[PDB]
């Protein structure tokens, strides 16, 4: 059913991986449709989301939806896609395990304390940026747009540097992450890749401030009307110049002044080589 680089895929495409070759051992957490599991295969490490027995055809349609997508993107800052198991109930989808867990969680347990006062610093803030930015780069020269680019739906390789952060749900691609989305969105429902530019300037927000939600304080209808009264967060604690510029252009109102994915990506390399930036201290939080 599903097109993209040209290409179009079915199910039959799917790598089916017969079921007695999966072992599920803990939980990690739920997504849209179920529990995710680590797992293994056979000696292969995996996440194993799952769909529950007990639901709806649209249900059963976006499941499988989902893994053609993943299936079909050729990037390392795209989680790659094992393969699934689908032919037995429940049904499995097989992707590459990410040891360092979704990155709003790893910012949060990783903020710089008094203890930790060196978890981090501002260059492992621009290579986790530069990571997705890449990424969405790759999605934008292949004209698909991803509508919910977050820090929820990032994920990292490993806790400790050398980290690689890719991203790990494209299940968008009241419930509505209105916090993330451009004017346009919102209220004419356009979508276009400069509506993922202007998510990926939240996201650094998110990255930035170690985790915080967007416009902390506001309501869903108050960012909506904060925003398109020419509303717009502040820097996060200690966020230099530079790397707040790039979230700015990012939320400029019109789509065609905000930069694309490889305008933005230039940018966070010239910040990545400043020594002004990465020489900053990053909040330690008490
Ligand atoms: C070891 O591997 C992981 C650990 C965690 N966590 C979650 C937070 C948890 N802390 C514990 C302490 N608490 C105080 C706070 C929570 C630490 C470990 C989260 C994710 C992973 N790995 C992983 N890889 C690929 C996918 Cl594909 C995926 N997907 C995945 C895993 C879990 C839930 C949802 C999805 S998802 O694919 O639907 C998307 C939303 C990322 N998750």
């Amino acid at each position: 059913n599903y097109c993209f680089a040209g290409k179009t895929s079915s199910i039959s495409d799917l790598k089916e991986v017969p079921r007695k070759n999966i072992t599920l051992i803990r939980g990690l957490g739920h997504g849209a449709f179920g529990e995710v599991y680590e797992g293994q295969v056979s000696p292969l490490q995996v996440a194993v989301k799952t769909l529950p027995e007990v639901c709806s055809e649209q249900d059963e349609l976006d499941f499988l939806m989902e893994a053609l997508i993943i299936s079909k993107f050729n990037h390392q800052n795209i989680v790659r896609c094992i393969g699934v198991s689908l032919q037995s109930l429940p049904r499995f989808i097989l992707l590459e395990l990410m040891a360092g867990g979704d990155l709003k969680s790893f910012l949060r347990e990783t903020r710089p304390r008094p203890s930790q006062p060196s978890s981090l610093a501002m260059l492992d803030l621009l290579h986790v940026a530069r990571d997705i930015a890449c990424g969405c780069q790759y999605l934008e020269e292949n004209h698909f747009i991803h509508r919910d680019i977050a820090a929820r739906n990032c994920l990292l390789t490993c806790p400790g540097p050398g980290r690689v952060a890719k991203i790990g749900d494209f299940g968008m691609a009241a419930m509505l992450p209105v916090k993330w989305m451009p004017p346009e969105a919102f209220m004419e429902g356009i979508f276009t890749s400069k509506t993922d530019t202007w998510s990926f300037g939240v996201l650094l927000w998110e990255i930035f401030s170690l985790g915080y939600m967007p416009y902390p304080s506001k309501s869903n209808q108050e960012v909506l009307e904060f925003v398109t009264s020419g509303g717009r967060m502040d820097p996060p604690k200690n966020c230099p110049g530079p790397v707040y510029r790039i979230m700015t252009q990012c939320w400029q109102h019109q789509p065609e002044d905000r930069p694309n994915f490889a305008i933005i990506l230039e940018r966070i390399e010239y910040c990545t080589q400043d020594p002004d930036v990465i020489n900053t201290a990053l909040p330690i939080e008490y």
